[PDB]
């Protein structure tokens, strides 16, 4: 019954940019609109990966297809995708298909943990959550495993910090911030959990990784939880018409108090790069 909490694909078109980007925007330069800046958050990305022309990419997560078709496009590679959505498969196959391009091309409906193919250099924006704590050392071990002697992965993930450092910052604060995290995981991403940076990158770490300094994209989130809350704000009646006032509420509350708490620093979101022994310098 972990289907109550689903939502619909159009609900979702009323507060995302076109490109149907669920995750943190890069609004560098600042000036860039939210669809802008959602490219840019893709090139950030991919640029790190050390892309050369004929490699194969793959894409852990990769919702609409925004990013595979940019690598393919920007890169000249091969791509693959997984997703466990069934409209996200076919919306990518139409996607990829149109790319004018002899690069292969390929996304499957399923999760890592059934993948076990040699790819090059992979991408994670925002699935990690999804993940749950007990299967990460599972995942940086495929990953490590997949990849080439110079492979590369990049890991984009909203953040917590350990029980520990959030009560530096005070109870009150701290017992407030693990409810709402709470909420999140249970009725916005049902089953989810939010790592924290150092769990990120110790993890990557024991699996073989060479871990330099995790970017924080936490301003630039902010700046998008505010496009975004606004966004649904000022479609509430649609909103409501294709689901309830109930889930409308519980998005609201999910935008406004991410900004909040990321406002707060009480949330991050972390770009994480693992490079193998052998990566390129
Ligand atoms: N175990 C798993 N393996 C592969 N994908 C998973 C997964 N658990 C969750 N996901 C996927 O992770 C994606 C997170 S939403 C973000 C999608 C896209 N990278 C973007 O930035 O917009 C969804 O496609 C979801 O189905």
């Amino acid at each position: 019954i972990q289907a109550h909490y689903d939502v619909s694909d159009d609900f979702f078109a009323l507060f995302q940019d076109p490109t149907r980007t669920y995750s943190c925007a890069y609004f560098e330069p600042p000036e860039l609109t939210l669809e802008e800046a959602q490219y840019a958050k893709v090139d950030l990305n991919l640029d790190k990966l050390d892309l050369k022309p004929g490699m194969t990419l793959l894409d852990i997560g990769c919702g609409w297809g925004t990013t595979m078709r940019r690598a393919v496009e920007r890169f000249d590679v091969n791509v693959i995708g997984l997703t466990l959505s069934k409209n996200q498969h076919a919306r990518c196959e139409q996607v990829l298909a149109s790319i004018d391009t002899n690069r292969s091309r390929q996304v499957l409906l399923q999760g890592w943990e059934d993948f076990a193919e040699p790819v090059d250099r992979i991408v994670s924006i925002e699935a990690f959550e999804h993940f749950g704590h007990e299967n990460y050392d599972d995942f940086f071990k495929r990953c490590f495993n997949i990849m080439p002697a110079d492979g590369r992965m990049t890991v984009q993930s909203s953040v917590s910090y350990h029980p520990y450092e959030m009560a530096a910052r005070g109870k009150k604060l701290s017992f407030e911030t693990a409810r709402f995290i709470k909420f999140i995981v249970t009725e916005i991403f049902p089953g989810g959990r939010l790592p924290s940076t150092e769990m990120m990158v110790e993890h990557g770490e024991k699996a073989g990784f060479t871990v330099p300094e995790p970017l924080s994209l936490r301003p630039h989130y902010i700046k998008t939880l505010r496009i975004w809350g606004d966004t649904l704000q000022s479609n509430k009646d649609k909103a409501i018409e294709v689901t309830s006032e109930e889930v409308y509420n519980r998005y609201m509350k999910y935008l406004r108090g991410c900004e909040h708490y990321f406002t707060d620093e009480m949330l991050d979101c972390s770009l994480v790069t693992y490079l193998k022994p052998g990566a390129a310098a």
